[PDB]
């Protein structure tokens, strides 16, 4: 079974999958290999991501080494329809996802993936583990271990461990150095501006954005950004991330001056409320908010649609939403993440790293069943380092290699004058 | 006793030091609290830095506290007489630094400091710790601890560490946040090609320029090198930094290809001979050589003296070599630091946070003497942390504070949808 | 009446000008004030535009003026189908435009065009111009003046001059300073990889692009790769440009160097042929070829046909042909405006300027008619410079004005 | 004969003098042709410039052409003296220049040099031209023509032409497109900063700096504030360049509003008290004020001057000024150009250029004599053009050139 919006769709999501892959050489390396070794052979997975071209290449190459997968979407608005009748009908991989799906079916999704006993589980946000140790304590025997893809959901592992709850190894995708030095900084900034234009058709040049946040996702959006030729506000909790923004050449202030003067809003804060009622009150006619955190929940989206007399979808991934003073906020995407609400996602060129790192995670995972202790693991250096020289090299670029006397030198220690 | 050029130069040091004050207030704070607390009473210690205005208000400091301090240059080229005139006239500070100076001197300098029988250690590259442990072992009882200011002096520690050798504490000042992610990078990017500039007054828009290495350092020179209108070439041996920096803009390449391209070049590896003669063979006639990593041996200076016919001073800090082939080499700062050689170093801003780390870590020292197992050691989160937030409040910058419904948003797991 | 793709798109079609219309803000002033005084009347008007929410508020303009207008597409691929529709349906615009029209299509409503005897023609590219200057001299006596938005026009206008063909007025709209010092600059270089990675979704970052030119276009296309962590090389015939390009941070080199190197190709320079067979043979496998300037003759794309073994269709917009040995190149659009073809165009804030430039030039040669000396004229200085005024204020930004003394000063030498 | 600091320092002004041209191949051609055909034989001349490395070069360059010149300078602050004295005891150029020079000598130079009684004057401002016009009507019988070499003196000459009294030829050096789109923009944005960090090693990264002024110089200052890591607000009196501003990424305003703002200002109007005392009054403590504009006055000094209760000497080139309230005011280089007065002024590379440019307009001037309108005459463009082709050659940089066929469909309009 499955529950996807038209099997129809299947030949051109085997078009877009096969376009993606253009750019996935470190996955589609790693697919070879599973084909070969069958690392999953007998293994029962459940994956919780977006399901988009990226993820399918990695659904295939988990497919390829013997995986029972079974995939749901992660967002209800980041579904590629296309994508996920070409699973269902060439791979026969049971997909549970439809672009605009309620929140009943989302939840509905959830216990079918769970219902698949699972031996590992794949996540992106955390909602699937979460589910798992609240509600299916009597399954915990099934698991070999989890992998968590990004910033939140980390987050909530913590928190899970800080609980006593995260009784199983879990490991931490998002943190490795070719995911989140890559994905989250130069793909978010990408991607997410590219969701804004495509609802939009904006001219960025000329005006003020205003990103929440400068952790990885924040530096990228702030740095493409002010590519694009906007002036650039950057909000912050933390000092040391400010002072860089400010050493960047971005304006730093706290998010009450900030909404005064934003055209554009994105929060990249994974945090809870960072656009509030007492923000909106105070801004421009007509601003637009937009969120590219993994969740909604940055955006006070409950009472704006409270305080709003009116909404109205006025473009495609677009509402107005009119306030009793007249004036109109504009958001994109309901709140979800922008770069896949209204876009496409990151390229794959990242999500070839990222997705990577999954497929290895997965593999250290069973091939070290019984020997990882409870609680969170970070992917292994040598595997980090080879999928960082692999993509170097499909990039086709070259660089220097230590001599002998550079190696003798680092060792020593009497030597320096 | 002391040695410096000319005592008669203080009342300019002292007005260069009071301007270099004028965005060191973290530092400042510092001071004025080590003023009342003497946390330095009866300690005898040494610093082997840079001889700047900069250092100058961290010696300044380290007196208000009460330490009986000496102080040797760091590198030959780099001291600022008048700063040692100062230093030595108006606060009686044993200074050993002459800009100029040659290596036997520099030598000598060292052991006069160590016959101070130190207690502290502020070491910049390792020089003088380095001589401790090879020639003084038997006054290794006195060493409450040391600190280290920079990149080349880490990789010696861990050298020493990794010999068995490192049998006291040893302060990591260059690895804290508030040092690296700004000292490395902002200074470094703009006093690298301020003395760049000084040195040759050469337009650096439509020239390319090759940046050795992409870490903290290299990812600062390459960002100013191109906002100031260079081509910019890198050049790594590690595959992270150069997936980095292509995404960053660059052209990533081997050396060896870079030479053939290259107007002017800049190490910043930490490394040595990164530029070496089949690289001079090949370089166009009349290209620009020069080093902003700590020690010289970064460009095989030796074989290109060696090689040329001639070599004469065209420009202050500015060498050309001839070759038998009749091409001319330049180089900048005899191949040292070429933005303490060249110009002042970093702006007293990054050194703000740069020397208050290097206050609090002495202080760390000496609060916790007996209780430091022996070996290398972070500056702690919380004063890390500290210097920051106040940076941050000195510059005038704003930001926000996490509510306790964020708080509790962070706290939980079982939310999220 | 008209010839259209389904005019049951005309409330979709609405929807998507009042969207654009939020950023032009100009033009809307220029409306109201074409509503109360009709500088239109009895005139008949031809517009061969790309049919774009852009254009349909500029159509909506003259049309409050007064003005007879019929509309066709500049380009098969720019056309926007509910656009067409809701000027149809609900101004009663006959428009004369299908999107992926064919080649007779084009050139019929074309013919369509000149039979409604224009007094006024609105011409971007100069193909309406041209056809009537060359097969319609006996309707020269309608004409009271033309316009020509975009850079090849001006050029085609120029080769018609010094021909002695050019026997009325043409108003040179793209080479006003708010037409071509944003438009053409920061318009192309949004819109252009818009269009791009729309078609591709492929990341910038990290990739080698050569622009090919660096004039107004070229230089907003380069300002916005690198500002998207491109590797930029440029390419161009003139050194005053090949200078600044250098100085701006950027490689340059002769296209042939640069053939063995990109991972994307950008045209824009309004010549013929600029990548050519000769550069398709050494490009690295995948390599992406577009154009974003006027015509689509910037690329060889017939000797890319017959040198390629096989071409399919892999994405929207995207052909791969594939050669001989093996590798592939891409093509963007059928190597039409990239930004037009695969995107939108330019966000209406700057089309907002450019399409000022139009109405208030229509307007001049109206109100100067029987003045006009035959040939091109620039749009008047105070014109333009209220353009800039307007738009300014619009964008809320204040600005200072000179000081009573200040004024003296400059006018003092002593 | 001279008026010098010291001509003991020729030795160190002659290696300096040598290390400027290795970026100036462009002058050195020229000067290379000029000792061949010697086209300034029995010709006086009088320069007014910066005495710097790259004017040496240029007074080699008219020397070699058979000049009899005599140079003064443009501005107390900007002389070397070691070329002042490399100039004489080499060339055997009388030069009246001292660094530091008081108000009376340099007005006394400005006499001296017209007692040569020049037949070509180059000038740098148009102080010596509009004294010449002044006070010497007798003496216009000898002038073949001048030329100016920066914006201010440009709109002087304009004001001269306007007056009635710009009675001979005046070559706009400054308007050649190889002298404002180089030097103007791209010298100007790095010797900008260069002076302010010789002066005060301050980091530029994390300050506001407000750049009073976005044409040729302000683009320059404002794109490498940019690239330094600074927050950039830009003031204007025109709205053209302010849309420009913004869709750049800075922030325009009012400088009333920026006044509270700025950790830097920088003016690069060529306008009078564009800095003024009521914007001082709301400076944030420690705020740096320069001038990077021709003349001093685009800074109120004297209003700060009487607001101040106490001013220090801190720094070279940097004063501080305490208000009442305790609050500082730094001011660099005495308000004059900041590139000149606390560094060196612009590399070499884009003097070529410039001096290129008014080496060949000597040359038109003489070769034209007799035969030249009075009034203003622009650089003629084939001189322009061969300047930007041989500097481009000499920076090594190959572009492409058009086929037959791209000729012909330039110029094809069917
Ligand atoms: N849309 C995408 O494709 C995509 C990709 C990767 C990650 N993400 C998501 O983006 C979010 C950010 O991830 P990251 O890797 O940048 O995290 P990060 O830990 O690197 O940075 C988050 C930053 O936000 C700051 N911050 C926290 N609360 C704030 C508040 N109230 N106001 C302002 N700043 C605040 C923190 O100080 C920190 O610097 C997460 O939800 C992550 O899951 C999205
Ligand atoms: N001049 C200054 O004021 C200043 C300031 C801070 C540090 N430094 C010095 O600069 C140097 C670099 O410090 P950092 O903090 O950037 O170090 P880092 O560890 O952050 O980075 C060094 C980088 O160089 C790369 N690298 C190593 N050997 C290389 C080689 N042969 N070719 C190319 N790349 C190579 C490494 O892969 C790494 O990415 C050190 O000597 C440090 O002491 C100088
Ligand atoms: N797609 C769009 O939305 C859009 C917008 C505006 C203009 N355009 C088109 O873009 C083109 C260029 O317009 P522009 O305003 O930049 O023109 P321009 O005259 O300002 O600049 C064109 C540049 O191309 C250079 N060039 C010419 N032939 C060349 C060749 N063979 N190789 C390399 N460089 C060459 C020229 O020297 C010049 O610098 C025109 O066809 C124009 O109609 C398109
Ligand atoms: N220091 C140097 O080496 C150097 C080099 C070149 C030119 N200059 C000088 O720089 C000045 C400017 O030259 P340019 O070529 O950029 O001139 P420009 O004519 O191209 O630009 C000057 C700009 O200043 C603006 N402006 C005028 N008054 C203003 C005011 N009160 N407030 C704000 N903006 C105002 C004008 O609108 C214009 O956009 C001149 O004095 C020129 O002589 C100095
Ligand atoms: N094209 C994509 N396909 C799948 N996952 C994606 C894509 N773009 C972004 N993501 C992922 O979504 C996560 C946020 O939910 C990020 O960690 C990121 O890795
Ligand atoms: N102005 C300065 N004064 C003192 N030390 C400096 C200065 N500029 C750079 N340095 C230091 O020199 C070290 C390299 O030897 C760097 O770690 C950096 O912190
Ligand atoms: N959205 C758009 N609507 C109409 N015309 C456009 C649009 N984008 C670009 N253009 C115009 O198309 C011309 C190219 O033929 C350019 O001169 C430009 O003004
Ligand atoms: N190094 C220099 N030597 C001579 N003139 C210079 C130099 N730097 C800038 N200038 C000139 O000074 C003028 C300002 O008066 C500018 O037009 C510029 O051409
Ligand atoms: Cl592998
Ligand atoms: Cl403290
Ligand atoms: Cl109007
Ligand atoms: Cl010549
Ligand atoms: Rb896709
Ligand atoms: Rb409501
Ligand atoms: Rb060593
Ligand atoms: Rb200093
Ligand atoms: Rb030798
Ligand atoms: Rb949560
Ligand atoms: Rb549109
Ligand atoms: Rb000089």
């Amino acid at each position: 079974k499955y529950d996807i919006k038209d099997i129809s769709l299947a030949p051109q999501g085997r078009q877009e999958i096969e376009w993606a892959a253009r750019e996935m050489p470190v996955l589609k390396q790693i697919r070879e290999r599973f084909a070969q070794e069958k690392p999953f052979a007998g293994i029962r997975l459940v994956a919780c991501c977006h399901v988009t071209t990226e993820t399918a290449n990695l659904a295939i190459a988990l497919h390829a080494g013997g995986a029972d997968s079974l995939l749901i979407a992660s967002n209800p608005l980041s579904t590629q329809d296309d994508v996920a009748a070409c699973l269902v009908a060439d791979y026969g991989i049971p997909v549970y996802a439809i672009k605009g799906e309620d929140n009943e079916t989302y939840h509905r999704h959830v216990q079918i993936a769970l219902d698949h006993r699972p031996n590992i589980i794949i996540d992106d946000g955390s909602d699937v583990v979460a589910t798992l140790v609240q509600e299916r304590q009597h399954q915990l025997s099934d698991i070999i271990g989890t992998t968590e893809e990004t910033t939140t959901g980390i987050v909530r592992l913590r928190a899970m461990f800080n609980d006593g709850v995260l009784t199983f190894p879990a490991m931490n995708v998002n943190d490795a150095d070719t995911k989140h030095f890559y994905d989250n900084r130069y793909g978010t900034g990408q991607s997410t501006l590219d969701g804004i234009i495509r609802a939009t058709n904006i001219l960025l040049a000329g005006k003020t954005i205003v990103v929440a946040g400068y952790g990885w996702c924040g530096k990228g959006v702030a740095m493409r950004a002010k590519g694009m030729g906007a002036d650039v506000i950057v909000t912050e909790i933390s000092p040391v991330p400010a002072i860089e923004a400010a050493m960047d050449g971005f304006r730093v202030m706290p998010m009450a001056e900030a909404a005064h003067q934003g055209d554009i809003f994105i929060t990249v804060t994974g945090n809870k409320h960072v656009i509030r009622p007492e923000h909106f009150a105070v801004m421009k006619d007509g601003a637009i908010v937009c969120n590219s955190g993994h969740f909604d929940i940055e955006i006070d989206l409950k009472s704006l649609k409270e305080q709003a007399k009116e909404v109205k979808e006025v473009r495609n991934f677009t509402e107005q939403y009119i306030l009793p003073n007249g004036k109109s906020i504009i958001v994109i995407g309901e709140g979800r993440l922008v770069n896949l609400a209204a876009a496409e996602g990151h390229p794959s060129a990242v999500m070839d790293m990222s997705f990577a790192n999954q497929a290895l995670a997965c593999e250290h995972l069973v091939k070290n069943k019984g020997q990882l202790e409870p609680g969170m693991h970070s992917i292994p250096v040598e595997v980090d380092q080879e999928i960082a020289r692999l993509k170097l090299q499909a990039m086709g670029i070259a660089i220097d290699s230590l001599t002998p006397e550079q190696v003798e030198y680092i060792n020593s220690w009497a030597s320096g004058t």
